[PDB]
């Protein structure tokens, strides 16, 4: 059993038979949305019912519909119309990526432009971009997805190398109606090839590398057990899988001796988005919610062994839906393993005459996603000292412009003519924090420094305060890396045997948070982005900070709207929402393929344990 | 042939014979310092003598000397007398250690704080504790230790566990008198003990872990000729070994086609200091700069396979000076390896169909040292892209004292009744740049937020601006987090194919830099630790922040006096002094032997490639 278990084929393909025969799944239905619904609070004694909740969009343009199944007793249990004008529009589906080329390729005005370019139709590449919110009167209501061009000189050709600037379409999916086509004005498509995989480009290839090898005589030190339940040096936990948010991981606790320690109830990748900051009408709309409008997790890549997974691999193949509501295996999707971490605690003393080292190692959960020209790396780590840390890695091919004459206080140039506009990768990390149980507080902790005088009169002292956050209205927060600042999770309930409460300390790196100009478009889509860090009243349908229908919402949606709520935070069910990101401003070395950039956070245990939790690792 | 090779056995008793021929070394004399000198500029190319830098303790009081010898011609270059009152005593010698504990033995006064908490004398060991330099007229003219009491109950006994507090004496180490002790009055000594190796506190070891096996069936991709010359990846260098700085690297460069393309000309950790922010009289003078007054080469572990350095490691084993004159050997003090690390590129394709993945690596060469209670791991790594990296990794055990009753705002409790105060470890990197060679110059660049308006009518532009730091006063800078501020060291005259000056840009950790008052001894003798930056013009006599003589000296000398003379770095020879460092709050997990705390900071190319350099790198 386990209420945790990864969704089966045979689970997603009961959702579609359940749909199909209410009659909610007829030829035009699409499945937007499809994933398990997480256990409700308290409900520990009662046996499983399996729910799904799905969105349905409707290709003619009828109401989409939310519903949620159950999949143990065979029945919709409830089904609402969609205002998609009110409520915000239904993800983009992988089959709408190719519609947005087809429909422009017979518009007379995208033809004429290409015409004036010299670019043949065939070989003219559309991004399909998600829309926003701007002042197009006639889009509300409307279901669009704005295009971008870019030539591919051959199938295997990189056409982001290619963009056509000055020229952008927007389009009406459903109605297959052109809206738009803006034309400001001819730029030379960029001439040089960005093939990575071209002699010409690469050189002659490195024979200089000898091979790693990294073995397990025995096997790994962790236990699968129930599919996805994790056992780890201490630790325990589930690996869930969401087509929206990839991995996700539930019930994190540390055996402390006897007792099992709750620490984190759920983590995941709740958002992220891509603002760009380039002025152009060409690109100043685009900010793509990667989770939130495209869904991560239904483009994560599967892993091959020796190359994306290096070591004593232990995969996960997830399940998600197709548009049809078909199982689709997600091979290798999730790669686990345990590495060593270099020194964990080592001193030579000069008293006692004894040497003493230690080891560290983490288990690491993983996956890689791919939305168009981007690919991210997801991994969660947890430490032999009680430490957790998600980080992400971006790496993939630079979104690209060409690169005006006489240069551009928004774009780099990488290439000759060939520009990438600046932009920044923003990610929402929420963790439903159970620190020794769900009685939690949020404490904002700072350095304190002390002016010389009566107490201090050599000038040496310095201290520290901490601010517990009481309501949800005083517990929006910014990171301030000069006075240290870090944000404990406590339970004022659970103390240590020194009679603290029990805490775990969120280690941020504060880097700078959404760029745009507070009267934006986007700082009101994506507000989560321009604070570091929220903490909210645990509430079940409270689920990303950006509400559950992102594609084209005016603004304000999740944390906001759940913020003014102002609720009781202090000694509560509490949720902790940490934004964090790159700001990139690209390079020559980031072209024609990206090496990897990181960002990411962790939580460290404060006064969790007794004594340090790592005295029984052996040499 | 090798000018920049390590100080040989030969080498050393060379120096010493030297010394003994010019009457330099009698028996009341000790090297308190001895390393190689770095060539002048221009230099292999002007002569390529080979010339050691000494500073000789006299055991009498007789002024110190300080001594540059040629080995090469068997002569000596300079000597002179050093002023200590005026320009610093001389660091610590190990064989001064015991003195301080030895003197106190027969103190009376000690000897009666010890009776009144019952403490037997055999038990307690002290502390040699650097002096500062504080309000006692009497300390003119003295060296002097300080001695703070722990008590031992068995030879194995780890005393860190029983603080004496309330108790401190001075000692002047020459003269052999004890000048003060001060007690302030009783308190319990904390009684439990802090025996990590003790099953009573281990409990049982863990029988879960795994092995994990790392070879390279093959050997190393890296070469090591010449003794220290590495070669690896496109990387060539020189590994050097300093008595007091630890390892230093010297023409840090990077193939690049045809061409050795210098980066860093020399990079070290050119001081490190400990403050304490504990207002106690017992401690509030306690400043250790473990580089400056300690020398943390002398106290280069041994690193043991398996254990200390993982996998296949090439080991150096510098060899340092006795307090004799004699060369003395570290074995195996140095571990060089490469290693994994993860995804360096990644790219699935929509359009081309091509999929992509490179693995990345990075060359480490590391040390570990023990100052007292103290170990630190000093790690630099190379990686494939181009990005150079320092780590410093902090373990050991926390240096404790009593936990007051009705608790404190400077110190943490760790046990009942046992107390850890408050401090900082701060490192300063001095960076020798050579980007491209040494015409140099450094550019700080922020973040630019943009006003929503005519030419950003949506608001969501952002840009960056860049300003030259031209002249020494105008190039003491602070860390800025939130406008996501770096540094660019950049060649003015060596520009990319796209036609920009080549660089790489410094990516600080932004942590809380020195939070003593600006008027506090600590403050001045420790100025470099109130900045995150400084740039200035290279001179030979440069060396540390802190300058020579660090030990009982006030300020003076080092940065702030550099800075003074206001030199062009515009286009210049120029040397960068990055100050970083760990705010550390002790917590309970940190005891009874602490976990690894790591900080940094690293370099990236940035414009310095033509495109990424890493095409090249094999699947
Ligand atoms: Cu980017
Ligand atoms: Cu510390
Ligand atoms: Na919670
Ligand atoms: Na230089």
């Amino acid at each position: 059993a386990s209420p945790f278990r990864l969704a089966s084929a045979g689970e997603i393909s009961e959702v579609q038979g359940i749909l199909r025969t209410a009659g909610l799944l007829g030829p035009e239905k699409r499945i937007a949305y499809l994933g398990v619904l997480d256990p409700a609070r308290g409900a520990g004694s009662e046996a499983e019912d399996r729910r799904f909740r799905v969105f349905i969009h409707d290709v003619s343009g009828a109401r989409p519909q939310e519903v949620t199944v159950s999949v143990t007793n065979g029945t919709v249990i409830s089904a609402v119309e969609l205002d998609t004008a009110a409520t915000g529009e239904l993800p983009v589906l992988e089959e709408e990526f190719e519609v947005v080329e087809q429909l422009l390729a017979t518009d007379e005005r995208w033809l004429k432009a290409l015409a004036a370019r010299n670019l043949d139709v065939s070989k003219v590449r559309v991004a399909p971009l998600s829309a926003g919110v701007f002042e197009y009167a006639e889009e509300r209501g409307r279901r669009i997805l704005r295009g971008l061009a870019f030539v591919q000189d051959f199938p295997e050709d990189s056409a982001w190398a290619h963009p056509v600037d000055g020229l952008v379409a927007y389009v009406d999916v459903v109605s297959k109606e052109v809206t738009r086509v803006i034309d400001t004005g001819v730029f030379p498509v960029p001439a040089e090839h960005g093939n990575y995989t071209d002699p010409e480009l690469t050189g002659p290839l490195r024979t200089t590398q000898k091979p790693i090898s990294i073995t397990q005589p025995e096997g790994p030190s962790f236990t699968v057990t129930g599919g996805n339940h994790i056992e780890w040096e201490k630790w325990s936990l589930d690996v869930g899988f969401d087509v929206r948010e990839g991995v996700v991981l539930h019930n994190i606790a540390f055996r402390d001796g006897d007792r099992l320690r709750p620490i984190i109830n759920r983590a995941s990748i709740a958002e992220m988005v891509v603002p760009y900051g380039d002025p152009s009408p060409i690109r100043s709309w685009q900010n793509y919610f990667d989770t939130g409008e495209y869904l991560v997790g239904q483009y994560a890549n599967s892993l091959e062994l020796g190359c994306d997974c290096l070591g004593d691999i232990t995969y996960l193949s997830p399940v998600i839906s197709d548009a049809f509501g078909n199982p689709r295996e997600i091979r290798n999707g999730i790669c686990m393993h345990e590495e060593d971490w270099g020194i964990l605690a080592k001193h030579s003393d000069l008293w006692s005459g004894i040497n003493y080292t230690r080891r560290n190692r983490r288990m690491v959960i993983s996956f890689f996603t791919t939305i168009g020209n981007y690919d991210y790396g997801f991994y969660w780590y947890l430490y032999l000292d009680g430490t957790i840390e998600f980080e992400a890695k971006a790496t993939g091919v630079v979104f690209t412009s060409a690169f005006p004459e006489g240069g551009s206080d928004n774009i780099s140039q990488l290439a000759p003519g060939l520009g990438a506009p600046f932009h920044q990768h923003i990610f929402s990390a929420r963790l439903d924090m159970a620190i020794d149980g769900f009685t939690n507080r949020v404490e904002e902790e700072d350095v304190v420094r002390q002016t010389m005088g009566p107490g201090n009169e050599r000038g040496n002292a310095f201290s520290r305060k901490r601010t517990v956050l009481t309501r949800e209205s005083e517990a929006v927060r910014e990171a301030d890396a000069r006075t240290g600042r870090t944000w404990i999770i406590s339970n004022p309930e659970s103390k240590n045997r020194l009679n603290e409460p029990v805490g775990y300390k969120l280690h941020a790196h504060n880097q700078p948070t959404l760029l745009a100009d507070p009267g934006s478009s986007i700082a009101r889509r994506a507000a989560f982005a321009t604070k570091d860090l929220w903490v909210t009243r645990y509430a079940d349908d409270e689920r990303y900070p950006t509400g559950d229908f992102v594609n084209q919402h005016s603004g304000g949606a999740g944390l906001p709207s759940y913020i003014a709520q102002d609720r009781d935070i202090d000694g509560q069910d509490i949720v902790v929402w940490h934004t964090f990101g790159l700001t990139h401003f690209p390079r020559v070395e980031d072209w024609p393929i990206m090496p990897v950039d990181t960002v990411g956070f962790k939580l460290r245990p404060e006064g969790f344990f007794d004594r340090s939790p790592v005295l029984d690792v052996p040499a």
